[PDB]
């Protein structure tokens, strides 16, 4: 249908991190590249979102808010997809010029977090997620985290989230036969989406601390990345902004 054409048509393309693979691996270089990749990946997310159906309805402030709160969850989820479709979850495919292997996962000083990411990446396979399901879930991640005191126009956001959830159902109801698996498939995806939040929160904490002592470890932080991680992120780790789980 129309909805599906849009999502597949506004799906961001390949994005390099600009990492110089000629130089030996070093924490500084690796994380600095990831930050640069983040800044780059953020530009596409902004445009990707503005081109999203009904997104232009939210108040301009809520448009930037939701983007500054779930950018981590979106990029991680998408990255997990590339890893599955490119290297079959064997490694973390952040970018064509920035693939993480067992070694780099250790050199990045965040091996545990990578494990969970390589785990999310494998879920796409264990559950046999389809392209249509992936695209629909990613968009729903954009509307998966908001401040406890709601947004400027919560009503509009709830209906916007409600409608995207409906699209997921239709996508799911376009290949099933009996309800035994139908209403069941919904349970699987809803779980997968929720498993993303925990991972995202761990990375949030990590980038935060890394930013605090960025000068001592010589890790560069792009302008935008620096403002969001110091102004937006803190609100999440403080409890002001909490994700939206389907299950408890
Ligand atoms: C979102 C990015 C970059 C885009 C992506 O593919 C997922 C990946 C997950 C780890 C993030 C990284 C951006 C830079 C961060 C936030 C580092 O500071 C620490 C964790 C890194
Ligand atoms: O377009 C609006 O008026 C709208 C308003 C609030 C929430 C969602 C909205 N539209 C919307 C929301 C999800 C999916 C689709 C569609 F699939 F039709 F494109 C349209």
């Amino acid at each position: 249908p129309i909805f599906l054409n849009v999502l597949e048509a506004i799906e961001p393309g390949v994005v390099c991190a600009g990492h110089d693979n000629n130089q030996p691996d070093s924490f500084a270089a690796l994380l600095s590249s990831l930050n640069e990749l983040g800044e780059r990946q953020l530009v596409h997310v902004v445009k990707w979102a503005k081109a999203l159906p009904g997104f232009r309805n939210l108040h301009v402030d809520d448009q930037m808010a939701v983007i500054q709160y779930s950018w981590m969850g979106l990029m991680v989820f998408a990255m997990g997809w590339r890893s599955f479709t490119n290297v079959n979850s064997r490694m973390l495919y952040f970018a064509p010029d920035l693939v993480f292997n067992e070694y780099r996962m250790h050199k990045s000083r965040m091996y545990s977090q990578c494990v969970r990411m390589r785990h999310l990446s494998q879920e796409f396979g264990w559950l046999q997620i389809t392209p249509q399901e992936f695209l629909c879930m990613k968009a729903l991640l954009l509307f998966s985290i908001i401040p406890v005191d709601g947004l400027k126009n919560q009503k509009f956001f709830d209906e916007l989230r409600m409608n995207y959830i409906k699209e997921l159902d239709r996508i799911i109801a376009c290949k099933r036969k009996n309800p035994t698996s139908c209403s069941r498939r919904f349970y699987q995806l809803t779980k997968l989406l929720d498993s993303v939040q925990p991972i995202a929160r761990e990375l949030h904490q990590f980038t935060f601390d890394l930013l605090i002592k960025s000068h001592m470890v010589s890790v560069d932080f792009p302008e935008m990345m620096a403002e969001i991680i110091s102004v937006q992120v803190p609100k999440i780790l403080s409890g002001k902004v909490k994700p939206i789980y389907f299950h408890t």
